[PDB]
């Protein structure tokens, strides 16, 4: 309740997903990509605010209105997804 709920209010669900997918790699598939790199939370923060591409597909992710506070938490729950 201190990590998943945030993903809800966060439009990250509109594009990303938890047990499926639509545009970007579901945090589940992404968690496995940055799993070995548990310290990937810092790299994601730079890929979320300034968007990022080539890491998954030719679809650059538009910058989202997220700060370091929400970007950090959301990054902690995404890494703890599984
Ligand atoms: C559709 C406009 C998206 C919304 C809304 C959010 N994200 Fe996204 N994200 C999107 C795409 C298409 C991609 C893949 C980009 C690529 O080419 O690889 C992503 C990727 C991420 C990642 C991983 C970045 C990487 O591994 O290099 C993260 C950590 C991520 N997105 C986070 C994130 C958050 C927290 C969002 C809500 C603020 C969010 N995304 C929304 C597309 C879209």
């Amino acid at each position: 309740q201190d990590g998943e709920a945030l993903f809800k209010s966060k439009p990250c669900a509109a594009c990303h997903s938890v047990d499926t997918k639509m545009v970007g790699p579901a945090l589940k598939e992404v968690a496995a990509k940055n799993a070995g790199v548990e310290g990937a939370a810092d790299t994601l923060a730079l890929h979320i605010k300034n968007g990022s591409q080539g890491v998954w597909g030719p679809i650059p992710m538009p910058p989202n209105p997220v700060t370091e506070e929400e970007a950090k938490i959301l990054a902690e729950w995404v890494l703890s997804l599984k």
